[PDB]
């Protein structure tokens, strides 16, 4: 899509409608924070509703507009249906779409796990499409934004977390696919994909403790370059500690490729 | 060292989606070069002619296995049935994808999870299925994909999601074989437009391109799995192939592999 | 560098003090007819002075502020010195340098030609460095910019042009360190490197006539492009005919080599 | 087209080899290396008196012989009339190995011209004059030519721009005659050496109140030039980091080179 030839103004949230999935914690977390310190509507998901009712308090004391949360999980499809048009009448209608959640992952090698194959394909990429056609009718009427939490395992091999990788290049593969058929069938709803390194949550730190040793990132940072990434229209976004990372990651040659079939 | 036929002489060899198009061109090659086939496919009739053309060719052996791969315990008791009738496997050519045609996404997740069903999640059944063969043999696994597996293209989003999903964990695992000293080799076959006939069927006449031949395409697959190469790229140009490889994202990967412990 | 983050605007360059070299022909001369259309101050460079007086009454007539020549040839480092401080009197200082002349060259394999090859490294890179020194306190005083017109010759390798390329690689090499050494030492002079693609300039078609078959981009788009990035205090510009070569010809390994 | 092959020290026994500065730093270790190979070497540079120390002690090493012509590359009469001489002192050329440069400091450019001229003089357009001189000889064994490079003859680096303009002037000169050799069948190879920092005397004071990085072995950096240039490779990359090998690489440039090559 086109991106906003502006520089990132706070004020560009104040009164947007966000749904924010896998908010209970980490980055989802953070990112609920920076949209309630911008005066934005927010709906808050994940499992724990002990957890979530803690973020809508934070959300509501930094001064959101409206925070509110819906518990469920997203292995059950008709919930993560359900919640987009729960969400949307909380708020009046939707704005941005942020789809950040994932299934719990370890780092193992993988044997014969089918089972955390399949999750992993449910949870961190089909119920994306779910929520995706859930929110695109209200986004089209915004001209709304929908972004996509993926990871640098999203865009290279990772040892250790194939399960979680393949669903991860699932989005790339998909929500660009997407992304192109909006540009010719004119739809002004913008995709990020947001292309993450390691993040200093809760659960990374614990995940890859004496097994990874390598820097975090700060989540607080991380939220907010999502946030400004989603609210400029950037097809991607790259957030990592080494940067080395940030200019090897882009790749002009699948631009290229993908442009010169823009003609057949 | 160079391809010789001689490579695939007496070769235990499974090719799945092998009725037709690419995969049929596969299981012929393999006949030709004296291989021992078993081929799948849902269609008996079409496996039965397959199977009678692979032993004209020369094979040692040719037999069908039919069933369909949306069905996991079929997957799974396939590949044993395969291995058990030719005494062990060698090489496990995936190349089987769900029925697919070019459309605009339109709410239609059913065809997203088939998609990522049998493109994706039976090729990983299939693989832990084969694997102990395959290490007592230090055998190969061929992954068919797609340049719609590597970039971004209107009006496969389901299929691409799939194929993308492939490189993701299969380019993983493959990490993990190196470290773990498994000697399985995974090649990744990354193809550009194809002259087959549910090629030709699906894309003429909403685009406009030049198809590569399946014969030569299904040939340069073998020779990939059998030098045991990361990746196959085949396309009508050769400007194409160039474009394909990503050596920013094999530093990346290299660089990220010395954090671990 | 920080190139400036607005779009670009032709009224940017209205009254700038601009110096175009080789602008007696092709690329040279389009760009002083662009900086008169835009209402710049031109000080036009080249050896030939009948040519450069008809650059010079055509810049009045688009409507430079100001048009003057000054002839002579780039091989004499005392008339570069030169022309710098003389074109700075007529103008009242200098807000852009325009480094675009070259030796004459052909496609040639190269055998035995030493005095080619210093020739292109004493016109087609020495004499930029001489300009740029003249220049310097000028462009000091007015925050100004150096725009240097190289070539894809000049960040990859093309046979048949080995002394051209060897002086467009060192002027990569010249202005890119002393564009990292004007940001440590807070010296505000932008450097623009201009990365071309063959252009159809009449030269150019001359000399790759039954050598070299591919598409020529048109130079009055290319002299646009160049003082656009210039403008803009853009470190470099590609402009080439295919959509191939721009995107692929950025370095980011050479980036992160650089980031010290 | 490089030897597929594993480089041997036998290689260069009994060739017929010019090392350039070879009175000190690379150059002595250069000439040492090869002396130890039993290869025969014509070794320059200015300095008479450890010329001579320099051929002592390569005849000691076992060289098949070893003689040295004292001179200044900032003569090209010098450059032209040493190739000639090192050629009857040998009885032909096998390999030109171009390592010497002029006196060079870390300083920020001023208004240094004299400096400009002088490093495009002594390390590009002396080099260009041994080439011419040597091709004859070159021709007649399918020999070598060496070219010492640096990192600074492939990216930018503040206080060195007159250097790193004839660094980068070496890239373009050699690499278009080695693509002009390849497609009129001239079987004389042109391998460009790209050096990191590199312990030699001349760098170690020169770096001393500047920059903090490791130096590499000037001993194994010798030899690394040695065998890019006997295995005909293209490039030669050496550095203290394995990680600035990887960078080196241009494969952007080498794809734009295959793509303009058809034109012709
Ligand atoms: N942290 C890092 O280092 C990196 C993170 N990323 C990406 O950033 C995003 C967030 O990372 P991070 O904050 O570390 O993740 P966390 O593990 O901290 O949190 C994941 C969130 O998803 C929720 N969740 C888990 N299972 C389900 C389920 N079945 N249904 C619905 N929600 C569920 C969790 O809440 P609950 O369990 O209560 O449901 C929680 O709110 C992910 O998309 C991840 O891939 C990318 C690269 C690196
Ligand atoms: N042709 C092209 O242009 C390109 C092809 N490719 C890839 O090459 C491979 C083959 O392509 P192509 O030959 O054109 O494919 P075809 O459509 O010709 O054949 C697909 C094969 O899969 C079988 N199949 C279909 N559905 C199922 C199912 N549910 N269970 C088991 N098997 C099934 C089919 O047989 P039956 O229906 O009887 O089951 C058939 O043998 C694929 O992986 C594809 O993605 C990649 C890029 C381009
Ligand atoms: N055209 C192309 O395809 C490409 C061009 N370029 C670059 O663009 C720039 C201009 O290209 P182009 O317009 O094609 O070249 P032209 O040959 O058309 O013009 C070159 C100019 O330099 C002048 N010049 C020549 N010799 C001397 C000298 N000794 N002293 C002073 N001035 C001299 C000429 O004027 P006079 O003869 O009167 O002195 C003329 O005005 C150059 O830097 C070139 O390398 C880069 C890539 C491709
Ligand atoms: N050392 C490093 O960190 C790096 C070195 N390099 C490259 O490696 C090569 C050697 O570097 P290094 O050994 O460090 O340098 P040194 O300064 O140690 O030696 C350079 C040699 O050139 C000779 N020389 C100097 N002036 C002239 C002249 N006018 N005519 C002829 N010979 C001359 C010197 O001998 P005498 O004074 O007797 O003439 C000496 O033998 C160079 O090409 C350099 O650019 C590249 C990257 C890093
Ligand atoms: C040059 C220097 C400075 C030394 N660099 C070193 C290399 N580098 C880098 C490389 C790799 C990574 N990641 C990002 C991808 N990835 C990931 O998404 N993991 C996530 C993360 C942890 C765990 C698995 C997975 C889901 C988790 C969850 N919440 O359930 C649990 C959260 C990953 C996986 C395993 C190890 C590392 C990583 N991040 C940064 C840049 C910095
Ligand atoms: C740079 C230059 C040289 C100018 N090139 C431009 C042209 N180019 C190119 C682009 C795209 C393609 N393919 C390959 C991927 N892809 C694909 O896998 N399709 C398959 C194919 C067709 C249909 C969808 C899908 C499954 C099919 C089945 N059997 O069910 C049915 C078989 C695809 C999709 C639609 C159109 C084209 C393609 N091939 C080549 C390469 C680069
Ligand atoms: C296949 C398609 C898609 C058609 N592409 C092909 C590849 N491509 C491309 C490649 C190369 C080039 N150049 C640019 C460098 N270069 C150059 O600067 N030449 C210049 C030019 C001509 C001559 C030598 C030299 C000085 C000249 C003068 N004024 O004295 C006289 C002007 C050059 C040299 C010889 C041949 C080509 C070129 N331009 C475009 C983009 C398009
Ligand atoms: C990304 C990571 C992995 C972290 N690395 C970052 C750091 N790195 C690096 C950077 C730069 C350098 N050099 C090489 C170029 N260069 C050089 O050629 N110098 C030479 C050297 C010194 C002096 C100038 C010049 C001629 C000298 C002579 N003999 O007259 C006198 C000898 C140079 C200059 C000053 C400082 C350093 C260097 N070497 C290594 C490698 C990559």
């Amino acid at each position: 899509q086109q991106p906003l030839n502006e520089e990132f103004r706070p004020e560009m949230l104040q009164g947007k409608k966000v749904i924010v999935t896998g908010a209970s914690k980490g980055i989802g977390r953070e990112m609920a924070y920076h949209l309630a310190k911008m005066g934005a509507h927010v709906v808050v998901t994940a499992r724990s509703k002990e957890t979530l009712q803690k973020v809508v308090s934070h959300c509501l004391e930094l001064g959101a507009a409206s925070a509110h949360y819906i518990a469920g999980t997203m292995e059950d499809m008709t919930f993560a249906e359900q919640f987009v048009a729960q969400a949307g009448k909380l708020m009046g209608g939707l704005d941005m779409l942020i789809l950040n959640h994932i299934t719990n992952t370890s780092l193992n090698l993988f044997h014969d796990d089918i089972h955390h194959v399949r999750k992993s394909m449910e949870v961190n990429f089909l119920s994306y499409v779910v929520l995706t056609v859930a929110a695109l009718p209200m986004l089209k009427q915004s001209n709304g934004s929908i972004v996509v939490v993926s990871s640098l395992a999203g865009k290279v091999a990772y040892p250790m977390v194939a399960a979680y990788s393949a669903s991860k290049f699932a989005l790339d593969g998909f929500f660009s696919s997407i992304r192109k058929e909006y540009s010719v069938s004119r739809v002004n709803v913008s995709i990020t994909l947001c292309v993450l390194g390691l993040i200093d949550t809760e659960t990374a730190m614990k995940a890859v403790s004496g097994i990874v040793h390598m820097q975090a990132a700060p989540k607080e940072e991380c939220a907010l370059e999502i946030i400004k990434g989603g609210a400029l229209r950037q097809e991607e976004v790259y957030y990592d500690s080494s940067l080395w990372t940030t200019l090897l990651i882009r790749n002009p040659s699948r631009k290229i490729l993908e442009f010169l079939y823009s003609t057949s």
